DNA sequence: TGGCATAGATATCGCACGTCTATTATCCTCAGCGCAATCAGCTGTGACTACCT
């Protein structure tokens, strides 16, 4: 209801950070499972 | 005594809920072309002077 473009940019930043951190999480799980 | 229903006990297969890397045609950059007011040189014209009569 206030500066919708700022809210959309925040949502995009959250989305890209979430994708980055989730793929990092998957890579870390692959790494430790391979170590085991 | 004996035939077998009726539910206790137990997995069992199906429907549904998480990730993952690619059964195949993009996004900016520099060199190559183009267009419109000066400016200068080729060519035309007048001023000055040579030669035949």
């Amino acid at each position: 209801i206030e500066t919708p473009e700022q809210a959309k940019t925040r949502e995009r930043s959250e989305k890209i950070k979430l994708e980055f951190e989730t793929y990092l999480r998957r890579a870390m799980k692959r790494f430790n499972k391979g170590v085991h």
